[PDB]
This record gives structure tokens, sequence and C-alpha cells, in this order.
């Protein structure tokens, strides 16, 4: 909800300096970023600043988990800023840090139209208000110094733009607690609302759930909640084995067991069939004789069961076409988290059977939701989608200035 809330479009920002949360959180592999997928999302709203003749819009953003210590080393923001500037065909300028004297005075009074990007924010225990040691354990944040924190972050801009949805769970420093008048939505939290409101409210129908995850346990929320909505549900990934195993009695090998999850599966499906939801399982798989991209690979089938010692990491072409058929039932879809190890080419072929027929049902007129072109929308929101799709509250919408 967005209607009494001052967003983006809104803002005046001509002659201002703008600082702007961001979700730049992106995977990585080797210093390289993996996927640009967040950073490309943040665009619209940092060129609609520069376009309405901002001074400056200084974008920070958490990376990784560092814990309140600085580890310029493994999650730094500094290739996001290359990336970042070849996305908007402006130089961004990178600062080392993300608040003290010196990120201050950099801020003050920047050239006309700079983009400037601070260090990772988790850097500092003051961002998340909580952290931890070199040993592990709970290091406290000082209220004065979460303070200090903020009221630093305060200074680098005359006016706020929240565009983090990725992060709009979190209730941390730069999410909630920058001290500006003017607190507005940026276009990729406007967006991002806009599509799961209307589709979880106004849904097409019929509406098809793909949840794929590991686990049952920590999804239970997640599934109940897409149960009072959905007329179709497919439970794909290595959580179906806990379900298979209970509902089926398969044979699932060295596969994922939830011994917890395992306990609550009859009540998840008698909810289903109290909801007239059809519940589609995979009914064959490619397993593997270890947790490796180079195991050696064979193939089940629930009636088969998997072999002693062996363990399934994608579903078979069965399981794709009957995923298939409740994708072609569909007017919309709402997919979150893979139906296969598909990081591993061996692993991958019914997440892309699925793309496929997903990317299909877009051409049709389907609405396609997919998670953090070829589909409707895909959202940057990875643990915020889920929490969004729990019917949890966003502390960093909540925390935007009301008009």
């Amino acid at each position: 909800s967005l209607s009494n809330k001052l967003t983006l479009d809104k803002l005046d920002v001509k002659g201002k300096r703008v600082v702007m949360r961001v979700d730049f959180n992106v995977p990585m592999k080797n210093n390289q970023i993996t996927n640009n997928q967040r950073i490309k999302a943040a665009v619209p709203s940092i060129k609609f600043c520069l376009d309405n003749g901002a001074k400056s819009v200084v974008l920070m953003s958490h990376l990784g988990r560092p814990d309140g210590v600085p580890m310029p080393d493994k999650y730094s923001l500094e290739p996001v800023a290359v990336e970042l500037k070849s996305l908007l065909g402006k130089d961004v300028l990178f600062l080392k840090d993300c608040v003290g004297p010196e990120v201050e005075k950099a801020c003050a009074n920047p050239a006309a139209g700079s983009v400037i990007l601070l260090e990772n924010l988790r850097f500092h225990v003051e961002e998340e208000g909580k952290g931890k040691d070199a040993s592990g354990n709970k290091v406290k944040a000082e209220p004065a110094k979460i303070e200090a924190f903020r009221a630093s972050l305060s200074k680098l801009g005359d006016v706020y733009v929240n565009d983090a949805f990725g992060t709009a769970h979190r209730a941390h420093s730069s999410m909630v607690g920058v001290n500006l008048p003017q607190k507005a939505g940026g276009f990729l939290m406007k967006k991002e609302l806009n599509y799961f409101a209307k589709a979880l409210e106004s849904p097409e129908r019929p509406f098809l759930a793909i949840l794929g995850g590991a686990k049952v346990a920590d999804k239970i929320q997640l599934i109940n909640n897409m149960l009072d909505k959905v007329n179709e549900m497919i439970i794909g990934g290595g959580m179906a084995f806990t379900f298979l195993k209970v509902l089926n009695n398969m044979e699932i090998g060295t596969s994922l067991f939830d011994e917890e999850g395992a306990k609550i599966v009859k009540d998840l499906m008698s909810k289903a069939e109290k909801n007239g939801v059809k519940i589609t399982l995979p009914v064959d798989f490619v397993t593997a004789d270890k947790f490796d991209e180079n195991a050696k690979t064979g193939q089940a089938t629930v009636a088969s069961g998997i072999p002693a010692g062996w363990m399934g990491l994608d579903c078979g072409p069965e399981s794709s076409k009957k995923y298939a058929e409740a994708v072609t039932r569909a007017k919309q879809i709402v997919w979150n988290g893979p139906v296969g190890v598909f990081e591993w080419e061996a692993f991958a072929r019914g997440t892309k059977a699925l793309m496929d027929e997903v990317v299909k049902a877009t051409s049709r007129g389907c609405i396609t939701i997919i998670g953090g072109d070829k589909v409707s929308h895909v959202s940057t929101g990875g643990g915020a989608s889920l929490e969004l799709l729990e019917g949890k509250v966003l502390p960093g919408v909540d925390a935007l200035s009301n008009i």
C-alpha cells in the first residue's frame, strides 16, 4: 500500500541531494557479479533523479553478511560501482566507507549530477543494530553509536528515497533510521508492491503457485498463506521428497528429508483439499551418487524409489510434463524457488523446462511473476518477496513519509 505514502514521482529533487537506499546485494563469485538484475532494477529511480536536476544521488546498500566488521576483501561494493557505471552511462564515484567525516565531506556539495556509491553498510554494526565478532558471538550496538550512524547517513542528502525492495523486510538503520523531512518510496519499491498486491488481492485465475526449495519446515507459513489464495500449487525441489515419503512412502535414498516438516505435511494437504487446491508433486527424478556437480547420474520414479546411497537433484521428464500441464491451465503464476539444483547443468533441465513453459505462458497473455522481458515480472525481492508472500509487513515501506 502506497496511497498515503510519499513516492518518488511526486518528490521535488531539482537542485537537491538525494540519499537513496538501494538493494545492490548481488550474487557474486570471484569478486565478479553473476547477476546484475538488482542493479538494473534501481536505474529508473536514479535516472529520474538525475533528469529532474538532482544535485547528487548517493546510493547505499549492504552486500552479503559481513556482520558489522569491515570486510572489503570479501564483500566490497566496488564491483557494483563498475557495473552501475555501464548501466547508467554516468561516472559513479565509489567511497571506501558509508559514514564518518570523509564520507560526509564528499557528499556535502557534490558536482551537479554526481552519482556516488557508498561502501557496504554492513561493515558497521550500527546498520543491523547488532553484529558478530570473529569468534561468532553476538556484538551489541550501542544506542548512542546507532544514533551517530543514522545521523551521519542523514547528512548525505537533503531528501531520502528508499528503492531497496529486496531489503524492505529489514528494520536496519539505513531503511528506517534516516532523519530527513521527506522519505519517499522509489519506482522499484512501487512497481514491486503493485505487482504483488495485484497478484495476491486481485488474481487472474486459475492462479498457480510454483514453490521450490530444500526444507519444508521453513516454508509452512508461505505454503499456508498461498493455499488460501491459489487454485493450484506445484511443490518442487528437494522439499518434495519430504511430501513423497510421507504421502506415498517413497524410498528417497540419501535425498533431503525434513524430519520436522514431515510431521505437518498432513495438515498442508488437508488445507489444500479444503480449499480445492490441486497439488502437483514430482513423479520422477534425476538422481546423483553424491551432492556434487560431477556426481554420476541416474533416473528414478516414485514407483521405483531412489536407490540407497543416491539422492534426487532434479525432477525428470514426466514431472516436467505434469508441471507443464498446471502451467498451461494457469492465467496467473507466481514462482518462488527452483525445482532442482539448476546451478549444476546435470540437474538444471527441470528448472529450464519449467522456465520454457512459463515464457510460453507469458506469450499467451498469462501473468507470470518469478522470484529473486520474457515474463511479466522478475522480482528483485528475495527474502522480502517471501516475507510479503507470508502476509508479513515491510518496515522499509512503513517508515516512508506520509502524504
